[PDB]
C-alpha cells in the first residue's frame, strides 16, 4: 500500500520490542542502518502497519508519503513521539495583531535532540524557549513538520507566538509544482494538512498556518490554504501571506503582506533586513534559519 | 477496500462474458437483482477490480463511495459507458458571457435510455438536442453525474451551453453536511471533481462547473470549488454561483449572480419564476427539473 | 450669487429685530407669507448674506441650494437654530455592531414643533426620546437634514442609535438623476455632506451616514460616500449599505446589507417585514416613516 | 471672487487689443512683468472676467486657484490656447491592455515653444510625436497640465498612448497634504478633475487618467478618482495604479501596479529601472522628466 498515492490511510480517525528486516526512539541510533541528510501514534515516520498509515509527523523506512518530505534533514524512521483571546487579521492588507502592527522577530526550530536525534524531551523545550526570549525572539516557527503538542502549551503559558508548520515540501524534484500541479497528488496533501489544523486550532500561541516552504505556484497547496480558511477562520493562512524563499529578489515577491519564512542563514544582509522590516509596513518581519544544528548576539543586538 | 475513504484509487492514472455472485449494459435489467429507486472505463459504478477505483460516472454494487451518490434515480450497477472562443466571468456580480448578460433557459438531463437504462446511446442525444432547441431550452445541466463525451461534442457543435456537475451529492444523511464537513471524506471527492474538470475542460459548450446539487455549507465543496477555479480560471463555479434548492425563500439565497440549479418541478409558477428572471438583474435563470422520466408547451411559450 | 451652483460659499471657515422685503424662528409663522408643503449660524434656510453661505440646515426664500433640498416638508426660511467605544462594520457583507448582529427598529423623526414649526425645542427631544425607547425603538434616523447637535449628546447619553442624512435629495426633477450626474452640482453636494461629517463624527451614538433619501445611481453621491469612508473609517455610508425606496421590489434591490431607509408609511405589511427582518441575515431592519405628523402600539408589538 | 476656493466659476458650463494695469500669447514675452520659475476660452492662466472662472489650462495674474498649481514651470499668464477600441484594466493586480500585459516606455512631455513660452503650436507637435516613436517611446505623459486637444488626436491617429493629468499639485505648501485634506479645496480639484475628463474621455489614446503628481495621502484626490472611476468605468485611475515620486524607496511604494510617474531626471539608474521594469511583473515601466526642456540615445538603446 506504500507505493500509490490514493492510499493514504485505512481506519484512520480524525485528529517495546523492536525487530529489523530487510524489507520514542530511532533504530538508526542504535544502529540498523546509514542515515542520510482508541490508540495515538504520534510521530511515525513513513508508512507503518488494525489500519494503516503514512502521514509522517503528524514500520517502514520508505514510502509513498517521503516524496512530500524534501526537507533538508536527518533522515531516520520509527516512533518518535508518544485557549487565549487574541485576533490575527490581514485587514487592509497589513498584518494586524489585536488593532497593533505583527512585527516578526521569529526563528525557525528544529525538533532534533543531540542524542536521541529527532525525538524530542521536555527539558530542551524549556531551554530553548527561555533562550529564545532572552535573545528578543516573540515567535517561533516549527520547521518543515508540527512539533510536539507539549510545545504549544508551553508557548502558550509563557507568550511565544507559533507559525505551525505543514509537512509538504518539494527541493529535489524537477520541477518542484511536479507533486503539487497533480491532482493524483492531492489526497496526501489533504490528510497532512487538515489533521494538523483539527490538532492545533485550539492553541492561542498559533496564530499562522503554513502550507509549506515552498512546492510550487500552487493548485493543491492552495486547497489546503483556504480549507484552513473556512474551518478557521481566525488564523491567517500563509504560503493571505506570501512567503519568499531566502530573498535577496524581494521585489518580485513584492511585485506579484510579506514574512520571510526563510531569511539570514546562520548571517550576512541581517542589517538591511532589519531595516526593511522596522521602515516598509508590509516588510512584518522574518525567521532566522535555524535555531539549532543538525549535528545570537547579533540577534539579540538587531531585534 | 470498498470500505474506507481513504482508498480512493490504485494505479488509476489521469483523466464481454459476465458471472453474477452474491459477494455497456446493467445486470440489473437482463435480471440478476431487484433495482431501488492504457485501458480506460469509463461509466462503472460503484467500485471494482491491476488496480481498484471506486469514482463511478467518472464490480461491487455497494461500495464506500455510494454514500456521496445520494441524488434520486435507478440504482443500477456494472459498465455504462465505453475548442471555442467564449468567455464567462462574473465581472461587477454579473454572470457576463462574451460582453452581454447570460440568461439560462436550461434544463436538466439524465442519462437515461428507456430500454437499457442509465445507458446511453447517440441518437438519443440526437432527438434530445433538437427538442431542446425546438422549445428554447439554450442550456442544459447534466443532472449528478457528467454525461457522455460526445454529448459534449455534440452540445459544441450544435450550440447548446453546458454546465458540468461533479457526482457529490448527500440528500440521505442526517445531517447533510456530515460526509463535507468530515475532513475523512475530502479524498473521495477531490477525485470525483479533478478527474471530471480535466476530461471535460477542452469543450467550449461547458460554461459553469458545478461541484453537487446541494450537501452543506462548505468546507470540503468550496476546496474542488476554486481547485477549478485555479486550474482552469476560464469558466465560473458554481455550488461565485449561488443555487438555491427549489427555492419559493428566493428572499434567504439573495440576502446571503443566482442561477436555480433546481426549479419548476415537472411547473406550478413557472410564469413568476420567468418574471423574476427577466426583471431582475441577478437572476439569471435556471433549470427545469427533469428532461425525461426515469421510467413542454408551456416551457416553449414562457421562453 | 444665490443662482449658480459655483457659488458655495464665501468666507465660510470649516464646521434680533425683523424686516421683510418682496426681494430662532420663522417668518412665515408670525406671517409675512404663505408656507407651500467666530460667529456660528447653525439652521439657516436657503442663502444669506462679512460672507456669504446657501447651505441649509447644516435671508432669502429661494435660493440655488433649494434644488437639492425636494424632500417632502413644510417650506419656511429664516433662523432655525443657535465620545464612546463601539464600532460598526460590513465584514462579510452583514453589518456588525461590537461583533454582534445589528437589527435597525429604527423610526425616521422631523424636526417638528407644532406651534413654532421648525424650529427645535429642548423638551420635545426629550419625551421623544423617551416615547421611542418606551416603544421598543432602537435607532433614530433624522430624516433630510441633519438635526440639533444636543440631539446627539441626548442620543449617546441615553444610548439611541442615529442615522445621520445629508440634506441632498431631489425627488420632484424629472430625471432626478439630472442634478446628480451633473458634475456643476458636486461642489454644493460636497460642500453639504463635509460639514455633516465635521460637525457629527465625534458622537458615538452615529453609527451610519447617510448621503441622501435617493436622488439617482450615483456620480456625485458615492464621491462623497467614500469620501466619509476615507476621511472617517469607522462608520459604513448607505445610500456599503443599500436603501430601497418603499421597496414592496425587494427582489430588485437584493439583486443588483439592506436597511429600509423608507418603509411602512404612516402601516400596512409591517407584520410581512418583520418576518422578513428577522428571517434574512441581509435585511438588518429598517426605519418607519414618519415619528411625527407634519401638522404606535402596532410597532411595538412588532419590536 | 479670486481668494476664496468656494467661488469656482460663474455661469461656466460644461467641457485681440491688450492692456496692462497694475491691479493666443503671453504678456510676460512681449514684456510686462517679471517671468518667475456660446464662447470657449482654452488655456487662460488663473482667473478673468458674463462670468468668471479659476480653472487654468482646462486676466489676472495671481488667483486662488494658483495654490493648486505648485509644480516646476516658468509662471506666464494670458490666453494660451484657442474613437478606437481598446480596453485598459487592472485585473489580477496587474495592467492589461487589450489582453496583453502593458509596458509603459513613456515620457513626461511640457506645453513648451522656444519663442512663445507656453503657448503652443502645431508643427511642434509634429516634430514631438516623430521623436518620440523614433526613440522607442511608446508612451507620453501630458506633464501637470492637459494640453491641446489636437495633441490627443495626433497621438490616436499616430498610435501613441497618452496619460491626461489633472492640474493639482502642491508641492510648495509645507504640509503638502494641508490642500488636499481640507473639504475647502475640494470644489476646486473637483472643478479642475471634473472638465478634464468631460473633454478627454473620447480619445482612444488616452489610456490612464492622472489625479496628481502628488499632493498628499488622499482625501480629496480620490473623490475625483473614482468619480472618474464611476463617469468612466473603461480607464483606470492613477495617483488603481501607486505613482511613486522620484523613487531610488521602490520598496516602500511596493509594501503599502506601480508606474514611475516621475523617474530618471535628465539619467543615472537607468539601466537598473529598466532591468526592474523587464524583470517585475508589477513595475510596468514609467515617465522620463523631461521630454524638452523649460528654456536621448541612451534612452533609445536602453527601450
Amino acid at each position: 500500500d506504500w507505493e500509490n498515492p490514493g492510499v493514504t490511510q485505512l481506519n484512520r480517525l480524525a485528529a517495546w520490542r523492536f525487530a529489523w528486516f530487510p524489507a520514542p526512539s530511532n533504530w538508526q541510533m542504535h544502529g540498523y542502518d546509514a542515515p542520510i541528510y482508541r490508540i495515538i501514534f504520534d510521530g511515525v515516520n513513513s508508512a507503518f502497519h488494525v489500519g494503516y498509515g503514512q502521514d509522517s509527523r503528524l514500520v517502514l523506512r520508505w514510502s509513498d508519503g517521503s516524496y512530500l518530505e524534501d526537507q533538508d534533514m536527518w533522515r531516520m524512521s520509527g516512533i518518535f513521539r508518544d485557549v487565549g483571546f487574541r485576533v490575527v487579521r490581514i485587514e487592509n492588507g497589513l498584518l494586524l495583531l489585536n488593532g497593533k502592527p505583527l512585527l516578526i522577530r521569529g526563528v525557525n526550530r528544529h525538533e532534533h535532540h543531540p542524542l536521541h536525534g529527532q525525538v524530542m524531551d521536555e527539558q530542551t523545550m524549556v531551554q530553548d524557549i527561555l533562550l529564545m526570549k532572552q535573545n528578543n525572539f516573540n515567535a517561533v516557527r516549527c520547521s518543515h513538520y508540527p512539533n510536539h503538542p507539549l510545545w504549544y502549551t508551553l508557548c502558550d503559558r509563557y507568550g511565544l507566538y507559533v507559525v505551525d508548520e505543514a509537512n509538504i515540501e518539494t527541493h529535489g524534484m524537477v520541477p518542484m509544482n511536479r507533486l503539487t500541479d497533480d491532482p493524483r497528488w492531492l489526497p496526501a496533501m489533504s490528510e497532512r494538512v487538515t489533521r494538523m489544523v483539527q490538532r492545533d486550532r485550539n492553541h492561542p500561541s498559533v496564530i499562522i498556518w503554513s502550507l509549506g516552504n515552498e512546492s510550487g505556484h500552487g493548485a493543491n497547496h492552495d486547497a489546503l490554504y483556504r480549507w484552513i480558511k473556512s474551518v478557521d477562520p481566525s488564523r491567517p493562512v500563509q504560503y493571505d501571506i506570501i512567503c519568499p524563499m531566502y530573498a535577496r529578489s524581494i521585489k518580485k515577491w513584492l511585485s506579484l503582506p510579506l514574512i520571510l519564512c526563510e531569511y539570514a542563514h546562520a548571517l550576512g544582509g541581517f542589517a538591511k533586513y532589519w531595516q526593511a522590516f522596522r521602515q516598509y509596513p508590509r516588510l512584518q518581519g522574518g525567521f532566522v534559519w535555524d535555531w539549532v544544528d543538525q549535528s545570537l548576539t547579533e540577534a539579540k543586538h538587531q531585534q
